[PDB]
């Protein structure tokens, strides 16, 4: 069948999206054939506490962003007189479908996988600048749209586990008296949660990079569930992905990108420790949002000096900030190269180049993976 | 000063109850005259997600029972249109008002203890049937209504902090995959997590409850009581030894005294002392792989409430005992009570009943015994 509201119609038919408590459709505007996706709450989902319900609307109020997938109104459906979502329609799908493609099969190309980058976490930052926490986020519901410029802008949805953290206070004044409080509740409301959020952004940003999951069962994901949870809640301080190759084998744990990893050693080596510090069940340990995105912005404010290592044969990003030094640079390089700076001699469009040691990044010739600054060691 | 609704009026200095995020009041309908308690909420506390705010409502229009304070409507304020609770009006007041009465210092008497436990244990049933969890259960929200009988009738309210939990069986897969969840998550995505444990808080405070009533204490308290110092008391009730129902702090920086048991000056007969502390024990654990179960707790409760008392006079000590005991348990397990507060070997006990040697037979039941009174009694002499 069909339903509508007195602006929007759609098809049952049309799905788009299933979930326990509701779907969500492909649907047009009356009179302008303009294209929307309908969110529209099941059976089931009556039977939660009124809410929890009403949980998914508050929080769905409240953003208004660039990644995030677009609420441009809650009206009432026809028959029902039920609340129905009316939301941006991005007809490219997901991020999941994404890694989908086989070109993508050992992780997505270095520069889609720098836009996932910012716009997951633009996304975050504007669910922690309103209080919002997701708790269900993959790249099932990370949207993708192709901007204005051709280049793909990616966008949070699927709010229906999340809710609204509120700062204690309130909640402490609430209880007058002590002396019957449980010892958590003393704990709560007398001497003195966003963090999961932070975990699924890490495995979905170990998958954008990979092409596959960091904590698998031998058996695969899905089939052995106990093992899983052995797998992230046993997880060494430090470890990324942690692996079963054994029918009932040990764990192979891992700090670093796999080999086939498709990003380049240069942004490897920044996405591993945001990976390690986020990918931390101990609530203790794990980043803080201020941290995080004060650490993904350290990777996002970079440019990149593509180099070419002659004597190795293989290719570089250096990802350095506009005012760091031709100094920093060699030291950049060294990392990657193991060229002492001392030792690294450079060429540039058929031509020796030589770099004042206070030159500024910014400054630098224009480089390309096509037309590079080769390096070379001179002993 | 005073506020009203289309219905209702009340002076805004006939306060009931005060808190956080509402005060409640006594008014009067406008027509008929009879009182209520209305509750008010102050604009703090809208400054909370819309969500949170929206539960006591929900909650309170999800009860029915005699053993939970009644919602009347949910009404506009004239002024300001925000909603206000009409409630059911308790002249009487709260269990808290009662234990200040002086003949209650060392705890209520066995029939108003049996009450309050009845009553909190239907309202507590009721909740649970309901998925809710009240979260701030004690004397001060536990009031008291004179029934039809002039017995007593305890009910519950005050359910700001409350909230309906989700039975997480309901439902299939309600997070869809689950390779990207974060291992808290992973748990409640595949494991009565939540509903186990928001469960064990109300049974904490029901614990504490109790221990007052029976007492006129508080179970954990530091040498200058809770108020004063919640590291103490924190330590206390966080660093208590299994089956301990109390910790006393005697002096100052001092050592704390744990008991198993209830104190000697508790008002309640020792025949139901010892059914009450197992229970006291069992919900006052913070471990959440050793404390009991809601269905543990219903069925030890009720195992209490559906015991017909006989009453003892041992000519022995020259003391009275109270014998809590099933309709259907036998002489047998009668003689057993009688010795574990007697000493009485069971076969040294020798029954006098209205004048004649009493011969219980083997296997009757309890139900089949005689009718007592604390002032008709069986007497139990030893014939050594
Ligand atoms: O939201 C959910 N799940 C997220 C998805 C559904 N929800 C929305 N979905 C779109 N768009 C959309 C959807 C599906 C497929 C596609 N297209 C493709 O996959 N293609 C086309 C090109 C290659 C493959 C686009 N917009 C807005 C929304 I809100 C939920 C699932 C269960 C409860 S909620
Ligand atoms: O709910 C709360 N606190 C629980 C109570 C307030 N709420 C209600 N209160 C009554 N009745 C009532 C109340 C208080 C006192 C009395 N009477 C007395 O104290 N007496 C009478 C004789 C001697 C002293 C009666 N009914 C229904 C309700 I809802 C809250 C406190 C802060 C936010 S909420």
């Amino acid at each position: 069948g069909s339903q509508s509201t007195s602006n929007h119609l759609w098809l049952l038919s049309d799905i788009l999206g299933q979930g326990a408590t509701a779907n969500v459709f492909r649907g047009r505007h009356k009179k302008t054939g303009d294209l929307f996706a309908i969110k529209v709450f099941n059976n089931i989902s009556f039977l939660r506490p009124v809410d929890v319900q009403m949980r998914e609307f508050e929080v769905l109020k409240k953003l208004n962003h660039k990644n995030i997938v677009k609420l441009f109104a809650i009206e009432e459906e026809t028959t029902t007189r039920h609340k129905v979502l009316i939301m941006e329609f991005c007809p490219c799908g997901s991020l999941y479908t994404v890694l989908e493609e086989p070109s993508n099969a050992y992780g997505l190309p270095e520069s889609e996988f720098l836009i996932v980058l910012r716009d997951v976490v633009g996304g975050m930052n504007h669910l922690r600048e309103n209080g919002i926490v997701h708790r269900n986020i993959k790249p099932g519901n990370i949207m993708r749209v192709i901007g204005e410029d051709g280049q793909s802008v990616y966008k949070l949805t699927d709010f229906g586990a999340a809710r609204e953290l509120e700062d204690d206070e309130q909640f402490v004044s609430l209880y007058g008296t002590e002396e019957y409080l449980h010892p958590d509740m003393y704990e709560r409301a007398v001497l003195r949660g966003a963090t999961v959020d932070l975990w699924s952004i890490g495995v979905t940003f170990y998958h954008a990079a990979t092409g596959s999951l960091p904590f698998r069962p031998f058996e695969g994901p899905r089939r052995n569930k106990e093992v899983m949870y052995k797998i992230i809640t046993g997880k060494p301080s430090g470890a990324i992905s942690g692996v079963q190759k054994a029918e009932n084998g040990p764990i192979d744990w891992s700090g670093d990108m796999p080999v086939s990893c498709s990003l380049s050693r240069g942004l490897q080596v920044l996405l591993t420790p945001v990976l390690a510090n986020i990918l931390e069940a101990d609530q203790e340990k794990c980043w803080g949002f201020d941290q995080f995105f004060a650490e993904t912005s350290d990777i996002l404010h970079r440019m990149v000096i593509h180099v070419f290592s002659l004597q190795q044969m293989t290719a570089h990003k250096i990802y350095i900030h506009s005012y760091n030094t031709a100094t920093i640079f060699h030291e950049l390089v060294y990392k990657q190269t193991k060229i002492i700076s001392s030792n690294q001699e450079l060429i540039y469009e058929g031509r020796r180049l030589v770099l004042e040691p206070g030159r500024l990044a910014q400054h630098f010739p224009k480089t390309t993976e096509e037309n590079p600054i080769f390096v070379v060691s001179r002993e």
